[PDB]
């Protein structure tokens, strides 16, 4: 087609990088197999990262990149365009036979909603790719399904469950849990206790593009391209359930 107002829009590129890294991760899984989960996870992280950095340098040579699997030289702090990527989110689950709760996260941050374009691939689920440019956008829910980490679920859940009826759904991957909200498999994804920008940036972009809610647990906006890319808590959910959950979280501090 004509150039937007090989060359892709940033959203198309986000989507194409996510799929391509997804295919490579699927190849790595088939090749290395599961006998040594540490070895499998390492190669997954490293090979996906290599592919992503190669393609970003070739196809967006002027953009900065923040990746979990690369040293951070902080030049991004001066740029107006920064790719925030997780080459493999849910390394643990990827490394486990039969599991499909792992993801590739490709977010574009642009200086000003700072995550303007994003994609989340779930390679083991037919390599589906959720993208900000094609995702589309209720009531009083007496009981809530909330996706939480299968490894390190947040302690604050215990407190809010004293007053809200909640069933926690234990799932790996920030990306997988966020897309479960998009799918309607759960009502919300709640995390506390630690995380990094690459874990949530692409899922946040997609969530917001879908007209859904994405914020810090205290309700304040998720902020990206920070000096310290540590970003330890989030709420992602249907718009309707955000005041209920944000309120319950707030009341947990009373
Ligand atoms: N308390 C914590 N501190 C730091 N990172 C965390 C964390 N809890 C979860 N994460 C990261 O968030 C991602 C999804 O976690 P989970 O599967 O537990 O929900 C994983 O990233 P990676 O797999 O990219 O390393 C995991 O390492
Ligand atoms: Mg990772």
């Amino acid at each position: 087609h004509h150039h937007h107002h090989d060359d892709l829009t940033d959203a198309e590129l986000a989507a194409d990088l996510a799929a391509d890294a997804g295919k490579l991760l699927l190849q790595v899984r088939a090749e290395i197999g599961f006998d040594q989960p540490w070895t499998l996870g390492e190669a997954g992280d490293r090979q996906a990262n290599s592919l992503l950095l190669r393609r970003l340098q070739a196809e967006r040579p002027g953009d900065a990149v923040l990746s979990e699997e690369a040293h951070d030289d902080l030049a991004r702090l001066k740029s107006d365009r920064v790719w925030i990527i997780d080459p493999l989110d849910g390394t643990r689950e990827f490394s486990t036979p039969g599991r499909d709760d792992w993801a590739v996260h490709i977010a574009l941050w642009r200086r000003s909603p700072e995550i303007t374009d994003a994609a989340v691939a779930l390679p083991a689920r037919g390599n589906v790719v959720y993208r900000t440019d094609t995702v589309t956008s209720a009531g009083v829910p007496g009981t809530l399904r909330i996706a939480v980490s299968a490894t390190r679920p947040p302690a604050v859940l215990h407190r809010i469950r004293q007053t809200l009826a909640i069933q926690p759904v234990s799932i790996g991957s920030a990306g997988a849990k966020a897309m479960a909200v998009i799918d309607g498999y759960v009502d919300a994804y709640l995390h506390a206790g630690g995380q990094w920008e690459w874990d949530s940036a692409a899922p946040a972009g997609v969530m917001l593009a879908a007209g859904m809610h994405a914020s810090r647990l205290d309700g304040s906006p998720l902020r990206y391209n920070q000096l310290d890319p540590y970003l330890p808590d989030l709420l992602m959910c249907r718009a309707e359930v955000a005041p209920i959950l944000l309120g319950a979280i707030a009341d947990a501090w009373r």
